[PDB]
């Protein structure tokens, strides 16, 4: 197994034949007005210490993310990576200072990045409707990160091309539209050069084909084409310097915006009597399907949306306050769900009801209250790791004990989900 850097004379041609959606714009094609201003950006930003590690989740092992990142973009717009739902920190389009300044230039940076790939895109069909173009090039976020690769003990090895070491390794970017471009800003402050930062490329399932390793020094830009970020992975090989990205995206947000998150919880309080906010919550109908999709939707704000924000030990309220009306709001739309799941169970209990209605009624909510105990743990749980005791550190809200009255249920369902199945 073996790779290819512009050293190789073959490096030109393995790219034109096996990697041509991928393409390279170098520093000396962005203008100097706009490589200062993003620079002053990304240092700006980690000056105010708006970067951080996440802790992330891959197959049941709690993981620290060795890079630092913020996510920025529309309004109310979330991206999810490795579990973690990102909020954004909003740029402004149609609509603390410092702060404000830097997201502006990246808006900037993401419009100059977009007509680039629109461009490029048309060049790629020309060699292969124009509205199609137009959304697979229409960023709305980009995800920040930086590393200092001189406060890592040991980075893991490449395995399967000696390409050294990684910072980050080899994936496809998650939820993003269908064939959707990733533009990415790079600046750094015998084979591959240690000391110089790289993105490496190989083809999905294969180790024989020989991966490439593009070097990027202080302003490249390079740009991920069509179904390149499906068919290939990528992977990032640590320099010798500090480094940040700048990477733009399309990120798929159809059931991941504030906006859709409201529409829902206005949804789900059809079913309730509307005359006044108080504990009495009356529902209109117990048909099984409009509880069952209650039920949905109150895991759906609870756990998608409210514990990924504050497991998150509001880093966000650092750099901007958006999400904290919102969020509150939300909080607010959960506890009257709350209240609609202890009137659904005061029914059922009702001497009055035909078990036949009853055990209707069970089938409909079952899996939605067995999966919001299970999800409970695991989110109690990850607020409690060893590694997340050690600090703006996650809490776990909403979370209430035994002993109050201010909420309807209690946090542990093990009694009520345990009761509900001996009956059916
Ligand atoms: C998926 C996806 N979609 N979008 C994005 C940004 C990702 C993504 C993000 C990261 Cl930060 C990591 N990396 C790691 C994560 C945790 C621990 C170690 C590493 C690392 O790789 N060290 O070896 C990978 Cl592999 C993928
Ligand atoms: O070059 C980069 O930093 C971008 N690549 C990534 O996969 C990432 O977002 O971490």
């Amino acid at each position: 197994g073996s790779h290819m850097t512009p050293k190789d004379d073959e490096f030109y041609q393995q790219w034109q034949l096996l990697y041509p959606k991928l393409i390279l714009r170098e520093a000396s094609s962005v203008s100097e007005e706009l490589h200062k201003e993003v620079q002053e950006a990304f240092l700006t930003l980690h000056k105010h210490g708006c970067l951080f590690r996440d802790l992330v989740r891959i197959q049941g092992k709690d993981l620290l993310t060795p890079v630092s990142r913020i996510l920025i973009g529309n309004p109310g717009c979330t991206y999810k990576y490795l579990n973690t739902r990102l909020f954004t920190v909003p740029w402004p389009v149609k609509g603390e200072a410092e702060i404000a300044a830097a997201c502006e230039t990246f808006l900037k940076l993401n419009d100059y990045l977009q007509i680039e790939t629109i461009q490029a895109l048309e060049e790629l069909a020309a060699k292969e409707d124009e509205v199609d173009i137009k959304s697979r090039a229409a960023y709305n976020v980009t995800l920040l990160n930086f590393m200092d690769p001189q406060k890592m003990p040991y980075l893991k090895e490449e395995p399967y091309f000696g390409m050294g070491k990684m910072a980050v390794s080899w994936h496809h970017d998650e939820n993003l539209v269908d064939r959707s471009a990733v533009a990415v800003y790079s600046y750094s402050c015998e084979g591959r050069d240690p000391d110089i930062w790289h993105v490496g490329f190989k083809i999905s399932w294969d180790i024989e084909t020989p991966g490439l390793a593009i070097p990027l020094h202080q302003g490249d830009c390079y740009f991920m084409l069509d179904d390149l970020n499906a068919t290939h992975q990528h992977c990032v090989l640590a320099g010798s310097q500090p480094r940040f990205s700048s990477t733009h995206r399309v990120a798929e947000c159809s059931t991941g915006t504030l906006d859709y998150i409201l529409q829902r919880c206005q949804l789900a309080l059809q079913n309730v009597c509307d005359d006044v906010d108080n504990d009495d919550v009356s529902l209109k109908s117990f048909e099984p399907a409009v509880l069952k999709q209650g039920e949905e939707i109150h895991n759906e704000v609870e756990f998608e949306w409210l514990r990924q924000f504050w497991f998150q030990g509001n880093r966000y309220r650092k750099c901007t306050d958006w999400w904290c009306q919102p969020m509150a709001q939300l909080e607010a739309l959960w506890k009257k769900m709350e209240g609609v799941t202890n009137a659904v169970l005061h029914e059922v209990k009702r001497e009055g009801l035909p078990v036949e209605q009853r055990n209707e009624i069970l089938t409909a909510i079952l899996a939605s209250l067995t999966a919001r105990q299970n999800l409970r743990r695991e989110w109690h749980a990850r607020c409690q790791s060893r590694i997340a005791r050690t600090l703006q550190k996650p809490e776990c809200r909403p979370y209430w004990e035994k002993d109050d009255a201010s909420m309807p249920l209690p946090f542990d369902l093990t009694d009520i989900v345990s009761e509900l199945r001996g009956q059916l």
